[PDB]
């Protein structure tokens, strides 16, 4: 029940919301790791899908670490939960994995916008600027890129066309 010497204008609800955001960023990292190694399978074998999702996985881990840094910067206390296994074992195709990534990045975005509404209600301009600076445009860019990718795969004839996924792997992701 004693307070951080650095803590100023940092609401307990914001502190809680940051810890929930940290768990969601580590979850995203885990989903992207899972997708990566699906495409490394001998019966899928799209090495540039695998490389693309592994890079996304490492990105999500940096998102988590920056939130852990912020928690400490503001004098909050990190509280960790189980990282849940990803919601798909089989991802069936390039298109389907990109579709799942798009839904994930939209879920992560919806959580960040909720976090921003809270920071606004608690009048925390530093936490607002942090979220705007480091997260909101990264999400908008990521969602747009996955949108683009999903559209290319669909137009090329995925997931029926194994040729479309092969060529997309070489031209877009290579
Ligand atoms: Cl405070
Ligand atoms: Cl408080
Ligand atoms: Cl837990
Ligand atoms: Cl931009
Ligand atoms: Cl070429
Ligand atoms: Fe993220
Ligand atoms: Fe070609
Ligand atoms: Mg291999
Ligand atoms: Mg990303
Ligand atoms: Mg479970
Ligand atoms: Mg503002
Ligand atoms: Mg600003
Ligand atoms: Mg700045």
């Amino acid at each position: 029940a004693s307070t951080s010497q650095v803590r100023q204008n940092y609401h307990q609800d914001s502190e809680a919301a940051i810890n929930r955001q940290i768990n969601l960023e580590l979850y995203a990292s885990y989903v992207y790791l899972s997708m990566s190694y699906y495409f490394d399978r001998d019966d899928v074998a799209l090495k540039n899908f695998a490389k693309y999702f592994l890079h996304q996985s490492h990105e999500e881990r940096e998102h988590a670490e920056k939130l852990m840094k912020l928690q400490n910067q503001r004098g909050g206390r990190i509280f960790l939960q189980d990282i849940k296994k990803p919601d798909c074992d089989d991802w069936e195709s390039g298109l389907n994995a990109m579709e799942c990534a798009l839904h994930l990045e939209k879920n992560v975005n919806q959580s960040l916008l909720e976090l921003h509404k809270l920071a606004t209600d608690k009048n925390d301009p530093h936490l607002c600027d942090f979220i705007e600076t480091h997260y909101l445009n990264e999400q908008v860019k990521a969602i747009k890129e996955l949108g683009d990718h999903v559209t290319n795969l669909r137009k090329m004839g995925a997931p029926e066309s194994g040729l479309a996924e092969y060529l997309f792997d070489k031209h877009t992701l290579g």
